């Protein structure tokens, strides 16, 4: 048996909202420590990793580890049927085949029960090398989303430069060019251990900022020659992290 | 002759909003007791009936019965020109041809006058079978609209099964299946005099829920072998009722 | 060297929003008295004129007159990158080629710098139409926008009839007709020096009401024989005026 009860169900809604634009299907790895999901995006450019610890659920039981193949488009459509204050319960039998989602309204007079067919996917885990923290930028998540949206009107790629005084986002295109300079202060903190200057495709960052509702801050972790990490904390539960390799 | 003054003009706006998605044209029957309208949908699947009693109007005068053929799209375009707090007056001369709508703002500095051409429509007598109240469900109108929208993501048809303790709405499709169970308590009341289980096309129920702004509650009246009634009360005036035949089973 | 600092940058955002539906490219004429723009719209029916006087800017310096050819679509995209409370500075070197727009948040922790390529345009050469103030109506801008939208559901043109006590807006089409009567009082004032009854295309007036955010009042200046003026004041700075001919003449 697998059964997990989450009183703040909107978390799951926001999680699915943050993944379906990027991934069509993926494996949810369920174990006694909680829920882990790792997947390349459907264009095989970026990597996504989700962690939800068992301690963040109001009830959690996992008799046997399972790897559930899920069409995220379908699961997101089902989670649109939950109200933002619903209690959400996931349940799956040993040897999978279907996953049940139960939404209990807080009045207690209405209960919704959805059953989703599970898919047959063979995906193997990619390893994540140890992180080098050359620059770490923590900033309001809405400000980062607006930065990416603004510069994608100028160009298709952003140059992120992190040096002692601050962090700069630059783009260049047919209409001209732009840059946005942030200095350390809705607080902005900058840990610069060695300067970095890297180029990234704005299309993928604009996908990553769909996780903005999960947290009021985002963390950017940059180092030379390794993927940028864009990370959102899922309070008292885990994280959603996106990895993106720099250009050229 | 005909003249009716309605101080809460937004009612008419909401009425037209609730009809234009289902029917294009309809005959407004005007008499001294008030306004009646009945029409099948443009696909002749569902039926709509509207009553606005003369007593719900602040002024009401009708010297001779009229059957006004109205393009509901045009009437809706005109009523979009009224503000939500406008006083709305309808006026028509004996033997019709046009309907006048006057919108008076509450400031009193602005008055709008619209004249709408009427049209010639074929009217087919339709009878309503007396209602059998096998199951009656009263619930918040917003909750019913959300139930219908949620399950139309799962499938195109909803099975409504009504039993002693409660009512269940079920759907099935690709993606899988879902059901939503309501128990008696934003109050939900369930009168089950005999069990009913019927299937209905979610597309038409989704048309019916465009009436949600007229009332905070909706009533579902279900019986075996007779069309479902989905009813919204128009407080202190009348009602909008929608009728939908169940889907026919296979074999 | 041209440099202009505007502490209420949202003015510039609203201006570009009020022009971009109507004009793709136009010349911004910069002089020591300020910023002037005039252009026919992209369909060559209506005329648009913008004035922003130097005194309205908190800083203003113009060493030499410039004619900056600007793609207004590009400029509006850049100005969407400014927040509504940003301080905006425009800057251009002598002999143009690019225009710099600097957006400073008021906390001072964020600064955005955009460089926009200018273009060489062959301007049409236009006079500003003659004025006669036969009738002048001042009214809330939102009410005027609502009148134009509502009647464009009835017909393609509005007949504006002006009398001493009030003004009437009428339209007619295949579904029927409508009129909206305003009397002099969110006040509407009417200076009627000669009676007027004039017809104008609602499609173009509906373009003009995109300037509604710049002002809570709009002024209609009507005459037989010269173009209607629809005017929005840009408070303590200038105006945006739209012109439409009453007749084909």
């Amino acid at each position: 048996m697998f059964e997990a009860r989450l009183v703040q169900g909107s978390i799951l809604k926001k999680v699915l909202e943050a993944l379906k634009d990027l991934i069509n299907e993926a494996c949810w790895d369920i174990s006694s420590s909680g829920v882990n999901l790792q997947s390349m995006d459907s264009s095989h450019v970026s990597l996504v990793q989700l962690t939800l610890r068992s301690e963040g659920f109001d009830t959690y039981r996992c008799d046997r580890n399972l790897a559930m193949g899920v069409n995220l488009t379908s699961m997101s459509k089902i989670l649109k049927c939950a109200g933002n204050e619903d209690i959400i319960t996931l349940r799956a039998e040993d040897n999978a085949d279907t996953l049940a989602l139960v939404f209990e309204a807080p009045n207690q007079e209405k209960v919704s029960d959805y059953e989703m067919k599970l898919m047959d996917l063979d995906v193997e885990q990619l390893g994540i090398p140890e992180q080098e923290y050359s620059c770490v930028v923590k900033m309001p998540s809405g400000e980062f989303a607006r930065i990416c949206r603004d510069l994608s009107h100028i160009g298709d790629a952003v140059v992120i430069s992190c040096a002692k005084d601050g962090v700069k986002f630059s783009a260049s295109g047919e209409l001209g060019n732009g840059n946005i300079k942030l200095s350390q202060t809705e607080a902005v903190t900058i840990e610069m251990n060695e300067p970095v200057q890297l180029t990234f495709a704005l299309r993928y960052l604009n996908f990553f900022t769909k996780a903005t509702p999960l947290s009021s801050t985002v963390t950017l972790i940059m180092s030379a020659d390794v993927p940028l990490v864009v990370e959102y904390k899922i309070a008292d539960m885990g994280h959603l992290k996106y990895y993106l390799a720099p250009k050229i």
